[PDB]
């Protein structure tokens, strides 16, 4: 599209903090951050972009559980909107109800045209590395990868969303200036956007203004 | 407290065009930012500096090496220089050995210079030790953790990297350090290279500073 952007990147955070300015609970910064975030991936559907991958930023193993539990409900509204699903991160800790529901959820959009939406529960950039390193050295037990072959491209081909278009933008809200261990190999050549509007208020307007700025810096 | 600054410099060439001259003027501009960097930094404890030019310079390097290295040695400063140097010519090889060998010892500021360096190749050189490792049969592929791999990336033996400052305009890491900035606090700042100077830097640092409380 115009913008020329195909991959965006958010770090979700300050529900907290807007909840607290208002006076109020975590739970309403959850319920307006939830609100926050159909908002952007429906903006991102109707903008031509083709994957949209979020993390929720966190001012643990249950809390990863809720979270992704949450997200069934969303499931079928978002099939019904032609999204395809997806969850990065370790999974391979959690029951394996969830891995089969969210195989399950990942099976059922597998086929959607729309945009590809990336969930990250329990994703740290590092063991996305790590994670894609194993995988390598598993070769090399097996006699079949000689070490000097391993390259850049090889182990590209092995981290998280390998196989989706790169992370062309990184939007940060919150006003926080750090990665937090949030996508590393992947952003190598990523515009990266700070914003400290907090994530209750990043609307359409806030998500356009971070398209424009990657638009006009490249 | 602010242990360890990388640094994107970028805007060298943008600058020379400003100014109306040659490219070479905005080289000569740029190592005098350098140095002025590299004296802030001595000058007020932080225990490394990492910078990485953003774009023969062979000899050159083989010059500001013969011609600088003296200098940061009698200042206790410990040089280094990370990035893939295998294929420079031999004596330039040579000289990064002998310099670096010279002011191992130092306790001053660790400077580390990145050259012909890349964020991915750098995670790369250290999975291929690793994978050595698993060839010979002394490392289970389940094994590797990331304290391991931490191990075998470049500065793994330094503070961890606080403040990544890039200089020139763009918002972007361009392939410089990926592992290493994890949890680094971003600076992105318009001044061009040559005009970066103390006030810039210490710009910077209070940014670290104030967000680091807040
Ligand atoms: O932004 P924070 O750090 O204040 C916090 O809300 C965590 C958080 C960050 C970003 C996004 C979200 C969030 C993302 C998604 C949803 C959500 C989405 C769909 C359905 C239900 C709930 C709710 C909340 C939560 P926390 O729980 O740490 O107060
Ligand atoms: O413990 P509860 O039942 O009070 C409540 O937190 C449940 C909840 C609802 C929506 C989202 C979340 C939630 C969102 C995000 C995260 C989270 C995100 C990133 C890292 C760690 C934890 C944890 C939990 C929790 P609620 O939103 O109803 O206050």
């Amino acid at each position: 599209p115009a913008h020329g952007c195909r991959h965006v990147a958010i770090i979700m955070d300050g529900n907290g903090r807007w909840a607290k300015k208002q006076g109020k609970i975590r739970a309403f910064g959850h319920k307006a951050g939830a609100k926050s975030v159909r908002r952007a991936v429906s903006f991102a559907a109707n903008n031509g972009i083709e994957a949209l991958t979020l993390y929720a930023f966190s001012s643990v193993s249950a809390l990863m559980e809720l979270f992704v539990w949450a997200l069934d409900s969303e499931v079928k509204s978002l099939h019904r909107h032609n999204v395809r699903l997806r969850i990065i991160g370790d999974t391979s800790r959690f029951n394996s109800r969830l891995q089969e529901r969210i195989r399950k959820s990942e099976a059922l959009t597998a086929g959607n045209t729309g945009l590809t939406l990336n969930i990250a529960a329990n994703y740290g950039g590092r063991w996305d590395i790590v994670q894609g390193v194993r995988q390598l050295a598993e070769k090399v037990q097996q006699g079949n990868l000689q070490p000097d072959q391993i390259d850049e491209e090889m182990l590209n081909q092995h981290v998280c969303m390998h196989e989706l278009a790169p992370v062309d933008l990184v939007i940060r809200t919150g006003g926080e200036h750090r990665i937090s261990n949030f996508l590393l190999w992947q952003i190598a050549y990523a515009e990266l956007y700070f914003t400290d509007v907090l994530w209750p208020d990043f609307d359409e307007q806030d998500f356009e203004g971070a398209l424009n700025a990657f638009a006009n810096r490249e």
